[PDB]
C-alpha cells in the first residue's frame, strides 16, 4: 500500500506587528496550534538573517543511519566532512538515487519512498547526518555578540532579534541552540522534549525538512499504540532510551485513532512544537537547521 500523507498543520504568516515578539505571538496562536502539536511560522519577506557559521572551519563527523534498522531484527560505522564536502556527498546521493536533479524530486515522492525503505527488508539504504552539534562548539547560524566573531551593522538587527534562537528564554522557574546537518532520508523518530518543553526550529538554508506532529491530548494514545507494536525487547525500556528507536509510519498511528499532522519546513521558516507534542520527520535533502528548547 502507498503512503497516505497526513493533513497539513497550520501555517502562520505574521505581519511586522505580529512578528514583534515570539512568545507573545506563540501565546496568541496557541488555541489552534496546541490542537495540532506542531505549526509553521513564515517570517516577513524582508526578514532574512545572514548565515553566521564559519564555513571555512566547519568540520564534523556525521553518523550512519540505516532506514530499515528495526525491520532487520524482525558493520557500518565514518569520515570527517566539511560543510561543502558533505553537501556534495548529499546531492550526489539524492541525484543518483532518484536519477534526476535534486531540486526536481517532488517532496511527496521522497516522502513515499522514505516510508517504503523504512519497512523494506529487500533493500538496505544507508545515509549520514550531523546531529548532537552544539552551537557553543561550532558557532550559531544566527549572528551573535559573542566575543569571537565580528558582526556588521546590517547584522545587528538579527543578533538582537527575539526570533534569534540564541535570544530565547531557556531558564525554567524553580542551554544553547543545537545544529542539524541533514541529507535526503536522514530522519529522527517520535519523541517529546525533556520537561515537556516547547521547541522551536529554524531552517537556515537547504532542501525542506518534513515534519509529523501529534497534539499533546493524544500523547497517551500514541504511547499505547507504540507499546502494542514495539518489539518486546524494547517495550520495557525507559522512554528516554526507547525514544531512540521509536520509528513508526504515521499511517499506523492514524489507523489507531491518533491524529497526525504534517508540514514541509522550507528555508527561512520556523517550526514550533508544543509541550508534550510527539514529533518526528526526515530531511528532503542537504539542509542546515538550528533548534532550542524554550519555556513560557
Ligand atoms: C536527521 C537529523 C539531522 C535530525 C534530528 C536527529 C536524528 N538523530 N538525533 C539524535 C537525538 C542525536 C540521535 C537527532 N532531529 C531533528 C529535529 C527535532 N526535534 C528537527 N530536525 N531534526 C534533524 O534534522
Ligand atoms: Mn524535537
Amino acid at each position: 500500500a502507498e503512503f497516505v500523507p497526513p493533513p497539513e498543520c497550520p501555517v502562520f504568516e505574521p505581519s511586522w506587528e505580529e512578528f514583534t515578539d515570539p512568545l507573545s505571538f506563540i501565546g496568541r496562536i496557541r488555541p489552534l496550534a496546541e490542537k495540532t502539536g506542531i505549526c509553521k511560522i513564515r517570517p516577513p519577506k524582508d526578514w532574512q538573517p545572514p548565515f553566521a557559521c564559519e564555513v571555512k572551519s566547519f568540520r564534523f563527523t556525521p553518523r550512519v543511519q540505516r532506514l530499515n534498522e528495526l525491520e532487520a531484527m524482525t558493520f557500518e560505522q565514518v569520515r570527517e566532512y566539511t560543510l561543502q564536502s558533505f553537501g556534495e556527498m548529499a546531492d550526489n546521493f539524492k541525484s543518483d538515487y532518484f536519477n534526476m536533479p535534486v531540486h526536481m524530486v517532488p517532496t511527496e515522492l521522497v516522502e513515499k519512498e522514505f516510508w517504503r525503505l523504512v519497512s523494506s527488508i529487500e533493500e538496505d539504504v544507508i545515509v549520514e547526518y550531523g546531529a548532537d552539534i552544539s552551537s557553543k562548539d561550532f558557532g550559531s547560524g544566527f549572528p551573535v555578540k559573542d566575543g569571537r566573531r565580528k558582526i556588521l551593522p546590517e547584522e545587528e538587527e538579527y543578533a538582537l532579534s527575539g526570533w534569534n534562537l540564541n535570544n530565547m528564554p531557556v531558564l525554567e522557574q524553580s542551554k544553547v541552540p543545537w545544529l542539524y546537518v541533514g541529507m535526503c532520508f536522514s530522519s529522527f523518530c517520535w519523541h517529546i522534549e525533556d520537561h515537556w518543553s516547547y521547541s522551536i526550529n529554524y531552517l537556515h538554508w537547504g532542501e525542506p525538512k518534513t515534519w509529523y506532529g501529534v497534539p499533546s491530548h493524544a500523547a497517551e494514545q500514541l504511547e499505547e499504540v507504540m507499546r502494542e507494536l514495539a518489539p518486546e525487547l524494547f517495550e520495557s525500556q525507559p522512554d528516554l532510551l526507547h525514544q531512540l528507536v521509536t520509528i513508526m509510519n504515521p499511517n499506523v498511528l492514524m489507523e489507531h485513532g491518533v491524529p497526525v499532522y504534517r508540514t514541509n519546513q522550507c528555508a527561512g521558516e520556523f517550526v514550533v512544537t508544543f509541550p508534550r507534542a510527539y514529533h518526528s520527520g526526515f530531511n528532503q535533502g542537504y539542509n542546515f537547521a538550528e533548534a532550542v528548547n524554550f519555556c513560557t
